[PDB]
């Protein structure tokens, strides 16, 4: 590690514009467990394959050659100051397979994602560079806040059922005991069981989810080849807008209710991970985390028409992996004898991530449980939003709200969620704003609180 | 008219008759007004389960309908044998049992299938609520997994207007779900003459702008309005029942246990929901003492459920309570003696009213071709309610953290997943939690979901 941090001081770096500019070595030191666990959690890169394979209609080397643009993808918010742990807006995966659904597999449904991915990039793009998106952050009631974070868990739910099983639940309850249990204050001092575990953080509930899920039967096992995986980018080049074509105005027009509510979505995974950020942010005082929202729209942004052009993504760049972000952050809360600075960990990670995509042993061993890594990511972001969703919750009049605003959010129909705003305007404008059914004060809540 | 009237801090005036206390209307309790004209058009849920008896048992219009007078008469015996939970289905539930009826043949198969079910639920009904178990279980099951069930439940509701099959339904929960808040609070009736108006109509308001704008738009056919008293064709309606076709084998009994179990553990969270509102309430209420009789809600369940097993077998089943109608009458309740005498006249007025409704041929015909807009409605307003209260219920971050992992679980739609859960839960618990690796878990440590 060249430049080391002065306590209390912000991690070196290069100033780059709007970005922060940070390599591994340089300006954060290589951390051990974030290696090992990228080297192994890459799986859920890879476990986009199969939607490629269904919806894109692509064969698996094409798919397998997308992985290394997003995985490039995954780097960036280290590499521009984003102490973001990166990945997909996962809870909108539903909402994306639902409007992909209604083209042919094939190069008609990479020209419809491409109409999709290219907005979902304008407006990051757009809120991120004229600072609308600060804004947002801070102008956005509470409640909304809450609703969003809230819905975009349950989403993720109806999801699990929708993109397509003893692996799933022995991986859901090991990940999440582990995440949870690895949240409190001094635990790897209590034991010296969790002081183990915490070096291994999504790990251990990923590949024991495998090593049931093969003995049992549920997936084949693999054929192992040995070597440096060989990403046949001439095959993947004919899956991209550079072979097929661009789609007609009228694409454009179909994802704009698609592409809004990615968007919305996406937003409360930024309001889980600055939770985060903000939290462990004031447990390690010798660190100053810098959490420029701005910034993360804009490296999402160049996420997304980087893939666009380069890699059409059924689960679009999101601004973080939450079951991912969610277990550096704990580690990092540990103090600095275990992780440096959180974007030593959050760097490394997809670092480690990005040459693990040239392990070919691990390629083709992860390739027949795919499934399980998706579903299973799934399931861990509805939990983690639910769970901060819930307690971000002040009184009883937010309940109240955010309840309204997470049902509607989880009806899979973009059109119809917006439907439900709209209406939920006109109803605002004609009866609440007059305050025609009353005020509403959490300590008058007689029935749903108290 | 009420031959007997309560005297102040009492329990409302009934016939003691065992474990039930019976109490019929205008004699032990008077004729609520605004129930009246609420069970007058809110019955039409009732008449919703009408489709999904068409759709997964094979069975005409007619035959459906019939079943929904005996459900009618069995909505009517809470409040007849003393429970102050508004009945319904279980209906988070739902999905679960379309599942389970989705592998026999719509028809006589699936029939016989949905009894051996209900004839299940309503054994776990008796049994827990004979031995006093229910009450149990209410007590000694901690409140992250009491919570955990209430959310759980919450989320499987949204899956179910997903698998059971529209602007119609956004009004019409946006609206209904906005009452319902904003009803829920203090002195709102003394606040402006709109709630004041509101509060008298209940449900209504919701479910007939849905209905109107679902047919002005044209999502549903107008109605083919018929004049007379429905005359139920219980003639045809016998040849849907078992007395008609066979009884299932002893084998159809055991692909329905790990249904008939998670049908139960959703009705327990709906039990609670209930108590948590009535509880809240009948502190409001001081002039009223409400027993709460968890055993006696387990008992009407039960006997409502074997009931229909042999006369209307119900693929929501017989639940102890409508969410949403109970979250309805225990809000007009808690506006005070002016507005509702007792938690029974509004109950037991709304079920009555609903029933003698069902003879009303117009409103039948009425609400015919637009029942779709009930039934998702019904299941989104539970998962509403559900949702907020299990939130609410929470105390602390251990609590939701716990409560988190076993809402997600319960919100899977396969029945031997969250059995599977709860299997590998203790399996895991017994030797890592007991063990305490992994540390304690105190909300105050909690640096990284809380604070
Ligand atoms: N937002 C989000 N994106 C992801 N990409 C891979 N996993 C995840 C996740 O849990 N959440
Ligand atoms: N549990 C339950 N059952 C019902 N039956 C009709 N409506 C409902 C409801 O909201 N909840």
């Amino acid at each position: 590690q060249f430049i080391k941090r002065a306590h209390g001081e912000e991690q070196p770096y290069w100033p780059a514009g709007p970005f922060k500019i940070r390599l591994p070595f340089v300006h954060y030191r290589w951390e051990l467990p974030e290696m090992i666990q990228g080297f192994f959690m890459f799986v859920v890169g890879l476990a986009m394959i199969p939607l490629l394979e269904s919806y894109l209609g692509m064969p698996y080397e094409a798919a397998l050659a997308f992985t290394f643009v997003a995985g490039v993808g995954y780097i960036l918010p280290a590499l521009l100051g984003v102490p973001l742990v990166p990945g997909w807006i996962t809870p909108a995966i539903p909402v994306v397979l639902l409007y992909l659904k209604g083209f042919e597999p094939g190069p008609e449904a990479i020209r419809a994602l491409f109409a999709l991915q290219i907005e979902v990039a304008i407006i990051f793009l757009i809120l991120g560079a004229t600072r609308l998106g600060s804004k947002l952050v801070d102008v956005i009631p509470n409640s909304l806040k809450c609703g969003i974070i809230i819905g975009a868990g349950m989403a993720a739910m109806m999801g699990e059922l929708k993109i397509g099983p003893i692996s799933l639940i022995v991986g859901s309850i090991i990940s999440a005991y582990i995440l949870f249990s690895l949240s409190f204050k001094n635990v790897i001092n209590e034991n010296s069981f969790a002081r183990k575990i915490a070096n291994f953080g999504m790990v251990p509930g990923m590949i024991i989810a495998m090593l049931v899920g093969w003995t049992v039967g549920e997936y084949p096992l693999p054929d192992i080849k040995w070597g440096i995986t060989n990403p046949d980018f001439s095959l993947m080049w004919q899956y991209l807008p550079f072979t097929v074509g661009y789609p007609d105005w009228e694409i454009f027009l179909l994802a704009i209710p698609t592409a809004l509510i990615a968007y919305v979505i996406a937003f409360g995974d930024i309001l889980v991970g600055f939770t985060l950020v903000n939290r462990v942010d004031h447990i390690r005082k010798d660190e100053k985390i810098e959490e420029n929202v701005d910034r993360v729209h804009l490296v999402t942004a160049i996420r997304n028409g980087f893939h666009a052009f380069l890699a059409p993504w059924p689960g679009l760049a999101g601004p973080l992996w939450t079951a991912a972000h969610a277990t550096v952050a704990e580690r990092y809360a540990m103090g600095r004898k275990s992780m440096e600075s959180i974007y030593s960990g959050g760097g490394t990670f997809w670092m480690s991530g990005l040459l693990a995509l040239f392990a070919l042993p691990l390629v083709t061993l992860f390739k027949p449980v795919l499934p399980i890594a998706l579903s299973l990511t799934l399931v861990l972001t509805a939990y983690i939003c639910i769970m901060v969703g819930m307690e971000q919750l002040k009184n009883s009049t937010e309940r109240g709200v955010a309840g309204i605003v997470a049902v509607t959010l989880a009806m899979p129909d973009p059109k119809s969620t917006m439907y439900a705003v709209c209406i939920g305007v006109i109803l605002y404008f004609l009866i609440e704003r007059p305050r025609l059914m009353g005020k509403h004060n959490s300590e008058d809540n007689i029935i749903f609180a108290d």
